[PDB]
């Protein structure tokens, strides 16, 4: 058995529905040692993962370097994957100007260690003034993607208004894809209310962290996770339901997230080989079994009084 492959937007691209976030609650494919990372690439690529994402900011580029350093070390053909990576935030803070995305993409690059990236995001927006991509960062990216370096071109961000703000106000084809995270899974779906929009503009729609960065495993989320406490006792119960009989929280989460067609693949952070085996297995269980229902429909009670609770991100706006 095989991931089914989904088609991006109107990229042309075909990914698969379980993507690589190569830094798992904003670290560097979280601490391990690099043998350990660049296994767990190799086992991705193995297990047809073909969707890798990563940016300039978790680790102060890092992540970056390390996922250049993997992917060659797989040695594997440049056509045989995809690659996104991001611009405008840094360890340093945020930069969304013109000549600090240029040459953002060539360091990028260089760190990569490739001659172009698939896909290139404007990082987490909703910490700039919305008007600055509409009317400087995206029409750059374009001259960016027209030199050949990215062949896409997205935006990135927690709130859901940012993209209809940003899409509503570029001409029509200006945004290849958009990167959303935390706003599909079981706790929080609201990505869905966007689906049928983004479809209509041709934008081409990558979710991540469906595991809420967290929320929805046995270990719990970190001590810095923005989440308000309901929202974390909640999960916290669901966690203990599964585990109480003997079922995995984390294995139904994934799975769940994968069960909207419409979403073309899901980041999920990892940081070895077995967390990959273990997320390509939940993809091809869903895909050949399909989910638990029972379990699944008993979580959403849980969860049913926090459903779609979220947390601020980013500045105010206009
Ligand atoms: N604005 C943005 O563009 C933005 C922000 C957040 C996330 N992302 C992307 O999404 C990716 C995923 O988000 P995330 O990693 O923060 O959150 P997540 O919800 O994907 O959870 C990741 C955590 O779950 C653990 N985990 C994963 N699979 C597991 C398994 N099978 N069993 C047990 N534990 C498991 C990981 O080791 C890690 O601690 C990121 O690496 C990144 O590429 C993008
Ligand atoms: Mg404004």
């Amino acid at each position: 058995h095989h991931m089914e492959l989904r088609e991006l937007g109107a990229t042309g691209l075909r990914v698969s529905p379980v993507g690589f976030g190569a830094s798992p609650l904003g670290h560097v494919f979280g601490d391990v040692p690099r043998d350990v990372a660049r296994a767990a690439v190799r086992r991705a690529l193995d297990l047809g993962i073909n969707f890798f994402d990563t940016s300039p900011y978790y680790g102060g580029t890092v992540s970056e370097s390390v996922l250049g350093d993997c992917l060659r070390a797989a040695g594997v053909p440049r056509d045989r994957f995809v690659v996104a990576t991001k611009c405008g935030r840094y360890r340093e803070g945020f930069d969304f100007s013109a000549a600090r995305v240029t040459r953002s993409v060539d360091e990028s690059l260089a760190r990569l260690g490739l001659d172009y990236v698939d896909i290139l995001h404007c990082h987490d927006i909703e910490f700039t003034d919305l008007d600055q991509i509409v009317n400087e960062t995206i029409p750059v990216l374009q001259k960016i993607k027209e030199s050949g370096k990215a062949r896409f071109i997205g935006i990135t961000g927690l709130p859901l208004s940012i993209y209809t703000y940003v899409l509503d106000q570029v001409p029509p084809g200006s945004v290849d894809v958009i990167l959303s995270y935390c706003h599909y899974g079981i706790n929080d779906t609201a990505l869905v209310d966007l689906l049928p929009y983004l479809k209509s503009k041709g934008v081409g729609v990558i979710s991540a962290s469906p595991l809420a960065m967290g929320l929805l495993t046995d270990n719990g989320p970190p001590e810095w996770h923005p989440a308000p406490k309901e929202l974390k006792l909640a999960c916290r119960a669901a966690a203990d339901h599964c585990k109480k009989k003997g079922k995995n929280i984390t294995k139904l989460a994934m799975q769940y997230s994968l069960m909207n067609n419409e979403i073309s693949t899901v980041l999920v952070g990892m940081n070895s080989p077995e967390q990959v085996e273990e997320n390509v297995a939940a993809a091809i269980e869903l895909s050949t079994s399909g989910i638990d229902k029972e379990l699944l429909h008993e979580v959403e009670a849980i969860l049913e009084p926090v459903k779609n609770m979220t947390w601020s991100s980013g500045i105010e706006q206009a």
